[PDB]
């Protein structure tokens, strides 16, 4: 694996998103795993459809909150998901409206990154691509993250409770980092953004349900 990796700078990265007041995190999180993947295969870099997953993985619970893998589960069973622009985000759960004419992606499956191993989850950014994370993001500190490399004592693994993407890794003035998309629009953090600690022993439980989708 290389010392750093910024999938941003190779044009795999959607816009920041708002997942607003619905527990869709883990929509968001499972469509950046998936468009990071469909830019890798195919060339295309388009926005992938979290409502699509909200209102049809029958596994996780709409708004009140979700898996990744459930949502992986479900694209390559459902042979497809629909573009955000077939299929938009209303911030609440609807009937589901999935329709294959607006497919634009697919999986084949999905692979887990052995629990709290970070170099494991280092190396499959470094050959994948945007890897789905949950953390603890429940601290007040996590809410103000503004610059720096974001590291809590208070942070708890035993309490994941949020969905993001890490899009990255590297280190920033001998500090090592994750390089970390979040959905909660781009005035939050840095530009939607976090940088949060890397090898300091599995800092907010980064490295305990990662995962990608297979394509
Ligand atoms: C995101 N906005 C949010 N957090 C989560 O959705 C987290 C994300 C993780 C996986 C930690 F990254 N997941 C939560 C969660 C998982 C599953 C369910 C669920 C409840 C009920 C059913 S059912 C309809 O009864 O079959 C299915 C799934 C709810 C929440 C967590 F609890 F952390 F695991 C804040 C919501």
């Amino acid at each position: 694996a290389p010392d750093s990796v910024d999938y941003r700078k190779k044009g795999y990265v959607t816009p920041v998103k708002n997942q607003g007041q619905c527990g869709s995190c883990w929509a968001f999180s499972s469509v950046g795993a998936l468009e990071g993947q469909l830019k890798k295969k195919t060339g295309k870099l388009l926005n992938l459809a979290p409502q699509n997953l909200v209102d049809c993985v029958s596994e996780n619970d709409g708004c009140g909150g979700g898996y990744m893998t459930n949502a992986f589960q479900y694209v390559q069973k459902n042979r497809g998901i629909d573009s955000e622009d077939a299929y938009p985000y209303v911030g609440q759960e609807e009937s589901c409206m999935y329709n294959p004419t607006g497919k634009a992606a697919k999986c084949r499956g999905y692979r887990e990154i052995p629990e709290g191993n970070e170099k494991a989850l280092k190396r499959a950014v470094a050959r994948v691509g945007p890897v789905s994370v949950a953390i603890d993001a429940s601290l007040t500190s996590f809410q103000f993250y503004s610059k720096g490399v974001y590291y809590d004592e208070s942070c708890n693994s035993d309490n994941l409770n949020h969905a993001v993407l890490a899009v990255g890794y590297g280190i920033q003035k001998g500090n090592k980092h994750w390089i970390i998309k979040n959905s909660w629009g781009e005035n939050w953090g840095n530009k939607g953004y976090i940088l949060m600690a890397r090898n300091k022993n599995n800092a907010c439980g980064i490295a305990n349900l990662a995962s990608f989708p297979k394509m």
